[PDB]
DNA sequence: GTCACATTAAT
DNA sequence: ATTAATGTGACATAT
DNA sequence: GTCACATTAAT
DNA sequence: ATTAATGTGACATAT
């Protein structure tokens, strides 16, 4: 892309090894991210630090952009690198500026934003709508279609530990393990510890 | 705001009554609102007709933005006016255009798109973390803090029907009754029918 | 779900 | 070696 | 929460 | 008049 690109020269690399965190929910907001290579994910803790996942976000994604448009706004949320990441980085200010000698940056920033207000509404409706059970399997399934799944003859096999589901479906670690071994006896998926073949 | 009269003046007006819906989920999305006068709820429903309120939204909002950004994109709620509505419209097509000659009027709809992620964000956390009672009581201060909240000797009127609170924290009318009643035994709140009284 | 431990994976 | 995850049965309620 | 009715508000 | 909301006690489970 001739956008990105032209962008991207605007803006200074940097690199995070995995499991660090990005941005710090309460700070101030001055800066804009974009994930040159690797993923994140973007959570929120209550008063008692029980933590909720609210997306994931890889390579191509805008982060840090909700401070932009309003002086003296904080992080809403915490970013944290899931695996090694080579992030491009750049102020406010900066950015300001590239949009306004060319509006198509801001159309790419905008049109995140808006993918990212329709699937956080259907989260929305998944805690609002679904009972613990329907909202792990519409998670396993969701996981099982993505780009890091193995393939199986059975179906898919997806790794992945019992604390980050629970922590992207509102539940505890115990939950989750007692709805796989549910979902398993009904014949759904096989469960091995960190590894689930999603049966299909 | 003369970026706000100058886009207005490409937009045809359109008046809605109370109640009426102006937005429907699911259709072509391939126009774009903004409140003049009046208020609307932005609502989603799940396979067996239950409501949950994502927001309400009031004068100087843009609505029906999300499909703005790519084609063949479908209105992911549904739009209801709350009161008598006169909301100005417009074509993307001519939007996208406006927004060439002036990219400042795509920061006006960025800014509120940015604001309704962190709020809906917020949302998502709630229904994480709070129990129904807690989303119901963190409902009752926020109406009382509302414009059209009533002065009280005691703290602050509002009127709201049982259905609505459910709809929008995600539970049963029966159970807002419930919960109502619990908080006025702990002399929170005094309810009577649709009135309550928010103490503080 | 939380709690209190007992068992196990994982670096 | 230790630290990061898990597995379990008993429970107290909220949904 | 859901269910089954009995009671009441609201236009 | 009717229609739109409510109020209730008994329950079956999921959280
Ligand atoms: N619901 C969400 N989905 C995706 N990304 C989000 C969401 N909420 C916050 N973020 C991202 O996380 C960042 C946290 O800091 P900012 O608010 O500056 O910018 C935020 C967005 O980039
Ligand atoms: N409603 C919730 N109840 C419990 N844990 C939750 C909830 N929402 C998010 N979480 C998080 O999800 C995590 C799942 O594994 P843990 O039990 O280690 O800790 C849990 C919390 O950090
Ligand atoms: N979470 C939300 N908060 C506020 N407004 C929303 C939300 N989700 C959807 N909308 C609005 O409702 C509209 C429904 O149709 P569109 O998707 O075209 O555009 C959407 C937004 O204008
Ligand atoms: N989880 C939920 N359970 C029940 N009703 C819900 C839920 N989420 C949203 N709602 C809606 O909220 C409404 C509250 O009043 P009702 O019982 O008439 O109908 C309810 C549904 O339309």
């Amino acid at each position: 892309d001739p956008t990105l690109e032209w962008f991207l020269s605007h803006c200074h690399i940097h690199k995070y090894p995995s499991k660090s965190t990005l941005i710090h929910q309460g700070e101030k907001a001055e800066t804009l991210y974009y994930i040159v290579k690797g993923s994140v994910a973007v959570l929120i803790k209550d008063e008692e630090g029980k933590e909720m996942i609210l997306s994931y976000l890889n390579q191509g994604d805008f982060i840090g952009e909700l401070g932009l448009f309003e002086e003296g706004q904080e992080r809403s949320a915490w970013v944290r690198a899931k695996t090694a990441c080579e992030v491009a980085e750049i102020s406010y200010k900066k950015f300001r500026q590239l949009i306004q000698v060319n509006p198509d940056i801001l159309m790419r920033l905008s049109a995140q934003m808006a993918r990212r207000l329709q699937v956080t509404s259907e989260k929305v409706g998944n805690l609002a709508f679904l009972d613990v059970t329907g909202r792990i399997a519409q998670t396993l399934l969701n996981l099982a279609k993505q780009p890091d799944a193995m393939t199986h003859p059975d179906g898919m096999q997806i790794k992945i530990t019992r604390q980050e589901i629970g922590q992207i479906v509102g539940c505890s670690r115990e939950t989750v393990g007692r709805i796989l071994k549910m979902l398993e006896d009904q014949n759904l998926i096989s469960a091995h510890g960190k590894t689930i073949v999603v049966y299909g």
